[PDB]
């Protein structure tokens, strides 16, 4: 299981140096909520990450998905997924996936193909569907949806299961915390955490993850 | 979910002290591994633990699903099941499903029908047929199984989906232990801890769980 923490621009230093002390294995750049996109700032980012000695994850989330709207994305995404460990795409940016798939191939690097819905826990063939067509476009499939019961959290966990294999699995909100943690037995290979106490709902601090990484699964 | 903690008879009144202050729901009598089975000793102890506010669990376990043999076995469960919270029979022990049902029936308690292998997670079919046969004894099913990958976990989780309803599940061993965490939101009323150090693979102190619980179950 690698833990991975999201983090815009502010205290960056700081931030990056507390993640690697603490035990994240990557860091989420959410360039979406930058201050500055350029190129280079961006670029500086991810090589100060890698400096550090965790993995990086590039993403830059659309105003439809939870984000907002950057301009530059499209040269963002093609110049610096090369650079990136991995690069989170929408599965819903459909004119990107091909370009970005043979990209970051020729540059051995890994793509995630994501789907977010704030508001509820999709049905069984959406959940299906995404997590299809995210490895027919050749990345790593990302669900992260909102769970209004127990029950969502069950259902998402187990229909993933019938589109065997890698996939990152994260049922939003208080009701799927509990998600974030036992994913990995049902194939999430990443899991998110807040750097901090963290205290947007479902969420789990970087260093309670850590520890219950090491309490719940076996080396 | 309650959270229940086994206890031999072994300084009995000190330990159910440390599980009453620290937050346990049950008590789990475990009988088969008491030294005086003596009808009285047995009542006197049921008694201890309702004094303190805290329910039971009557366990006389088979040598053949790990207990041991216990002479009045029987006169344990006919005469002190209607003053148990919960009485534990195994699955196996079909003689006395039927009537040790009418007793704790007639008495307003509840029957766990439980189910354990030691050595690895059967099919699917037997998964599914355990619970089964549990609810059509008018009880609580519970599948205790060892399990030998985390693939063994989610599928113990997800095939359990498949017979809705009130359930114990738990994944035994170390690839197993986030089970006795996510059991909840598959259906599992109980998870069991150890009331202090984890003294077998798997196990989780009870401390330790009152903690998680209120961490990933608040809703």
């Amino acid at each position: 299981m690698l833990i991975a923490v999201p983090l815009d621009d502010t205290n960056f230093s700081e931030n990056l140096k507390k993640a690697k002390e603490k035990g994240a294995d990557i860091v989420e750049l959410r360039v979406d909520q930058f201050s500055d996109t350029s190129l280079n700032y961006v670029k500086e980012k991810l090589e100060e990450v890698h400096s550090q000695g965790l993995k990086t994850i590039l993403t830059i989330r659309s105003p439809e998905e939870g984000g907002r709207e950057v301009k530059n994305r499209e040269e963002l995404f093609e110049e610096l997924s090369p650079l990136s460990d991995y690069t989170d795409i929408e599965l819903s940016s459909r004119g990107l996936l091909v370009k970005l798939y043979n990209i970051t191939k020729e540059a051995g690097k890994k793509l995630i193909i994501s789907y977010h819905n704030f508001e509820l826990t999709p049905p069984n063939w959406i959940i299906r569907e995404v997590l299809r067509e995210g490895y027919r476009y050749g990345g790593i499939p990302k669900i992260a949806v909102k769970a209004n019961s127990y029950e969502d959290v069950a259902r998402l966990l187990c229909i993933s299961r019938q589109v065997e294999g890698e996939k990152i699995l994260i049922s939003m909100g208080d009701y799927g915390k509990i998600s974030r943690l036992a994913g990995y037995v049902f194939g999430s290979v990443i899991t998110y955490c807040s750097l901090e106490k963290a205290f947007a709902p479902g969420q789990i601090p970087l260093e309670e993850m850590v520890e219950l990484r090491k309490k719940f699964y076996r080396l």
